[PDB]
Formats: structure tokens, sequence, C-alpha cells
């Protein structure tokens, strides 16, 4: 037992040294509220990833991006929402702000079956502008087709997108502090289908051919479908982080947060979003990197 409080107290300081490695190279200030995720972070005591993400607009570098995975293998999937849920009232009660929950409520509605869930995730995109910033939440279902009408229905609705919905299982929503709320839902192909002759008539028949070069070095690919109908933003999974170069023309801050993560003590994947129309330019000026760390006992 002794072993298990030292490893619990060693976790909790690994999970905010991640964090503050991350907001120590990109923003001499934290943004607040960064110490509400914090506590929130520690006191989640099973297995979890953290998340920890820029997103470049050209030159502007928005780096107080982080998100919590619970990966406890108990899957208790609705205690983890529970717990994701009295942080964001915790948010709100400090800021003083009221998030509009309607979307997350609506998709969980109808007496939903957590047992269906693969994915939990709980973060925040912090901004010095309040009512830009927002608390995150992604949800990812399988073999639930009943729950994946309803996101459609929820967001900008049926056609187009439609042309991809059975390859939809992760759900996205956005809770921004000025009660504006959002929800995504993200189409996906895994490395084992890269190649086959369906896909390529279901899904990258519509994507430029500068769209697939990086799934060579990917092992999963999603793009959101209701959001920007024209212009999709694409995500690789990339397997390894330094691949990035090499697939992807990086302007100067983004070159910046790579160069800051080569050697970082890091799992080796990241995911790497960015709209389909920056990969037909010379050099990418909008694009978003998520790195990642674990965390287990
Ligand atoms: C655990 C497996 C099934 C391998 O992951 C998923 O396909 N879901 C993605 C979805 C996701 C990725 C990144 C995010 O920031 C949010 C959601 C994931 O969790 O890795
Ligand atoms: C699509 C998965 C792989 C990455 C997380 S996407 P997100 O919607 O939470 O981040 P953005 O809203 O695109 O900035
Ligand atoms: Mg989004």
């Amino acid at each position: 037992m002794i072993v298990n409080v030292i490893q619990k107290d060693r976790l909790k300081e690994q999970k905010l040294q991640f964090i503050r490695n991350h907001q120590q190279a990109f923003d001499v200030e934290p943004i607040y509220p960064l110490p509400l995720f914090e506590d929130f972070v520690t006191s989640i005591e099973g297995d979890c990833s953290l998340e920890a993400s820029c997103k470049i607009e050209s030159d502007k570098l928005i780096a107080s991006r982080f998100l919590l995975f619970f990966e406890d293998k108990t899957q208790e999937w609705q205690k983890y929402l529970h717990q994701s849920l009295t942080f964001f009232g915790l948010v709100e009660n400090r800021v003083g702000v009221k998030i509009n929950y309607s979307l997350l409520q609506q998709f969980l509605g109808s007496s939903f079956d957590f047992s269906k869930v693969t994915v939990l995730s709980a973060g925040i995109d912090l901004r010095n502008n309040l009512a830009e910033s927002s608390l995150k939440m992604h949800i990812r279902i399988k073999d639930y087709p009943e729950k994946l009408d309803k996101a459609f229905a929820l967001s900008d609705g049926a056609a187009d997108g439609n042309y991809l919905k059975d390859f939809v299982n992760l759900i996205g929503f956005d809770f921004y502090f000025n009660g504006k709320s959002e929800i995504e839902i993200y189409a996906e192909v895994q490395e084992d289908d890269f190649f086959k002759p369906e896909i390529n008539n279901l899904v990258w028949q519509h994507f430029p051919k500068t769209a697939l070069q990086p799934l060579k070095a990917s092992s999963l690919f999603f793009t959101g479908l209701s959001k920007a109908n024209n212009n999709p933003v694409l995500y690789y999974h990339l397997k390894n982080r330094q691949d990035l170069t090499n697939y992807f023309k990086l302007n100067d801050t983004a070159q910046r947060v790579h160069s800051f993560y080569q050697h970082q003590d890091i799992l080796p994947y990241m995911w790497v979003g960015t709209a389909q129309k920056e990969l037909e330019k010379t050099r990418i000026e909008n694009i978003r990197l998520y790195y990642y760390k674990s965390f287990k006992m």
C-alpha cells in the first residue's frame, strides 16, 4: 500500500509538470482559469492521458488548450461524465458564467447506453477574451446507431456531410463562456482500410490529392462534417511526431512548437489538424498540433 500512495503523489506531480511545461513554453503568464483544470486532472486518480495542444493562426499562437482522457480500465463512463460535469460547474461558479448544455443534454437525452462509450475526454481552450474561452468534451460511441442519428440531427443536419455519416463514431462538444455551444461529428478511416477500393470511392475521391499524402505516416484519419462544409478540417494521427515536418509545410510559429516537442518526454504519436485548403498551399498558415502523455499506476 505504501507503493500506492507514493505512486499516486508522483502521478499527480507528473500531470501538473506536463501541463506547466507546455504553458511555460508558450505563455509567460498562465491563462485564467488554468488552475481549475489542474485541480480537476489531479482529482482523477485512475489511469488517464493528457493532451496539450496549440492552435496556430499565422503568427498567433493559442496554447492554453488541454484535455484529459479517462482511461481507467473499469470503464465507469457515467462516473467520469459526472466528474467532468462537476468540473465544468466549478468553472461556472468561479468565473461567474453560465454554460449552455442543451446540445450535450439532448445528445444524452433518451436514456443513454454508457456501455457503448469507448472514449471520454474533458478539457479547456482558455483565452484572455473570456467570451472566447471554452470547455470541451469528446465522446466516442460504438455500435450505437440511435445516438449517431441524434448527433447528426443536432448539428447543421442532413446532406451534405451526410455522405460520410456511416464513418462517424466521435462526437465533439464545445461550451463557450458566453453561453454559445457547438456540436461536431467526425468521420474516421482506420489505417487497415486506407487502401480498400470502397474507401477510395466513398471518401478519398472527395479530397484533393494533397490530403492523401500524410496517410503514409498516419494510423487514423478524421474530418469534421458539420463545421466548414467548405474547406473541412482534416486530422491525421501521426505514428511519430517527428514526421510532422516531412508531411506538413510548417510556418515559423508551428515550427517553434514542433521544435519544442521533438525532445520532450511524451508519447511518440501526435495529431495534426489542418483545413483542407492549407495542404494545397506552398505553406500552412493555420494548423492545430496535439501532443500526449499517459499517466498510469
Ligand atoms: C481509443 C481509440 C478508439 C483508438 O481512439 C479513437 O479512435 N478516438 C480518438 C478520438 C479523439 C482524438 C483526439 C482528441 O483530442 C479527441 C478525440 C481518440 O481518443 O484517440
Ligand atoms: C479530431 C481529433 C483527432 C482532435 C480533437 S479536435 P477539437 O475540435 O477538440 O479542436 P478544435 O475545435 O478543432 O480546435
Ligand atoms: Mg472544432
